[PDB]
C-alpha cells in the first residue's frame, strides 16, 4: 500500500506511476512511502 504525506505528494506520485515507474522509485521521487500493511498513518494520511 502507498501513503503519501499531502496531496501534492500524492498527484505526483501518480504521475510518476504514469510511465510505470516501479512504486519504490515514485516513493522517494516524492516522499510517499510503501508499507505491507493497508492502514496509512496520520502523518502519511494522502
Amino acid at each position: 500500500t502507498t501513503c503519501c504525506p499531502s496531496i501534492v505528494a500524492r498527484s505526483n506520485f501518480n504521475v510518476c506511476r504514469l510511465p510505470g515507474t516501479s512504486e519504490a522509485i515514485c516513493a522517494t521521487y516524492t516522499g510517499c512511502i510503501i508499507i505491507p500493511g493497508a492502514t496509512c498513518p496520520g502523518d502519511y494520511a494522502n
